[PDB]
């Protein structure tokens, strides 16, 4: 039997390398993954990769691995793909401590805006839960945490993190990682994926995919916002995305909304990941 070795970027920045059978589907792959992470709640993560145009692709973990990474290497990335939207329902406290790690990621890339004060007072809490308790010790006036903290750190966001610390002694990891996501949580852009799209008119929006449902972001004024319960059916084609969204009350049609996406492939990703987020959440 031939395999394929397998290289997996996981959460804390280390590489998980395997080997599956080259005819393997991805959860032949994310199985060995999760055994290695100790992880049991599995349905919140996901693997990506990079297709051909470098965009970011989920292993679909039902599908042949070589059908989706086709030409290119097989070389993926450990990621949350469903954010809870109350992790304090979480069962592990493991799990917890992984969705950390990708919130972390989140912050420091961008993906995730955040004011000065939650970057510093999230940050804190990274420090409580690696470090435990503060010490005076190693942090003098000068002081500069290894710990990436945000898209661009300055030292009076490291003396805010390292003021906040002092607030955390006694706090265990366990107890610092549930403080850290019940602050995340409620950021605005708190496990919403973005893509750039075009509305009917073709000015440029992002759509937002997340637990409550679909985001029209078309600028800083007026923010459209559709629950999963009101979309009765997504759909793509070529390069076009629409939506069905059900009849209000006394209303006789149901509404289709449509818009323009950079290419066919990325019309396809966002169908994909609206149809996994409504079939996924709306169980809640
Ligand atoms: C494979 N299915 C199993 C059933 N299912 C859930 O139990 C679920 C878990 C957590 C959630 F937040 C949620 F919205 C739903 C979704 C995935």
């Amino acid at each position: 039997p031939k395999s394929m070795q397998c290289k997996v970027i996981l959460l804390d920045g280390s590489e998980y390398t395997c080997d599956v059978e080259k005819r393997s589907r991805g959860q032949v792959l994310f199985d060995k993954v999760c055994e290695h992470l100790n992880l049991l709640e599995k349905d919140y993560f996901g693997l990506t990769y990079r297709d051909a145009e470098n965009q970011k692709n989920w292993l679909d973990p039902a599908k042949e691995i070589k059908k989706q990474v086709r030409s290119g290497a097989w070389h993926f990335s450990f990621n949350v793909k469903f954010y809870p939207p109350d992790p304090a329902q979480l069962s592990e406290d493991i799990t917890r401590y992984y969705l950390c790690l990708q919130l972390r990621d989140d912050i420091v890339s961008g993906r995730l805006p955040c004011s000065f004060v939650t970057l510093a007072l999230l940050g804190s809490y990274t420090v409580q839960s690696e470090l435990g308790d503060y010490d005076p010790d190693e942090c003098g006036s000068d002081y500069i945490s290894e710990f990436r903290f945000a898209p661009n750190h300055t030292k009076e966001l490291e003396d805010k993190v390292i003021e906040l610390h002092k607030s955390h002694r006694g706090m265990t990891p366990a107890e610092a990682e549930m403080h850290f996501l019940e602050n995340a949580k409620k950021l605005s852009m708190y496990g919403v994926d973005l893509h750039h799209a075009k509305d009917s008119e073709g000015v440029e929006i992002m759509l937002g995919v997340c637990a409550s449902g679909l985001l029209i972001y078309r600028d800083r004024l007026r923010i459209n916002r559709f629950a999963w319960p009101k979309v009765l059916k997504i759909s793509y084609k070529r390069n076009n995305f629409y939506i069905k969204i059900r009849p209000g009350e006394f209303e006789q049609f149901e509404s289709t909304i449509g818009f323009k996406l950079p290419n066919h492939r990325a019309a396809k990703r966002l169908w994909k990941v609206c149809v996994e987020h409504h079939t996924f959440f709306r169980l809640l």
